[PDB]
């Protein structure tokens, strides 16, 4: 069930009130009634509002940025966390998030070929490489091919293409 200090931290850590975190709690238990968000349901989520493509792969990457601890599975608490930064952060954490997107191995670069990865997962969803590339080589200052969080942010407040695809701008 739901915690009083589940609560306390959630209304004191989120952009949503109390009211808001138990009205998702019933929806969330009622979808998932183990309280475990699993990348299967994650998926069905997202092939719920895009029927025309697929969905999966593009679902399966946000799972793993929802998924914080790495475990295969969304409970509560990080679903909430996750949503609360997506919907309502201010840019600079919907950049934030944006990022460790894009960032699929997680090692704190974004590289042309996770850059090209998520291009296609937006794509199966609903030359392209060479608008890609045009963008990265832009954002990527020192010509090392990866790009920081830093660069990403800067490029993104300058070029907000990569950001809005994410719906996130
Ligand atoms: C790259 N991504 C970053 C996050 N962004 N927002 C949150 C994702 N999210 C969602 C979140 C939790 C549970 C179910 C859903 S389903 C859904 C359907 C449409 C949209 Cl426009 C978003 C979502 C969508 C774009
Ligand atoms: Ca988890
Ligand atoms: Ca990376
Ligand atoms: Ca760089």
């Amino acid at each position: 069930k739901l915690k009083q200090d589940t609560i306390d931290r959630l209304t004191t850590d989120t952009y949503f009130t109390e009211k808001e975190i138990r009205q998702w709690h019933k929806g969330f238990l009622k979808d998932c009634p183990n309280g475990l968000l699993t990348e299967q349901g994650f998926i069905k989520i997202y092939k719920q509002f895009f029927p025309d493509g697929d969905p999966s792969k593009f679902a399966s990457l946000v799972f793993r940025v929802f998924d914080e601890n790495n475990d295969g599975a969304i409970e509560f608490e990080e679903f909430i966390r996750a949503l609360s930064i997506t919907s309502r952060g201010n840019l600079d954490e919907k950049l934030h998030w944006a990022f460790r997107l894009y960032d699929v191995d997680n090692d704190g670069y974004i590289t042309r070929e996770e850059m090209y990865n998520i291009v296609d997962a937006i794509y199966q969803m609903v030359t392209p490489q060479k608008r890609v590339d045009k963008i990265f080589d832009q954002m990527d200052k020192n010509h090392d091919d990866r790009l920081t969080l830093e660069e990403f942010r800067e490029g993104s407040k300058a070029d907000p293409r990569m950001v809005q695809a994410l719906s996130l701008g």
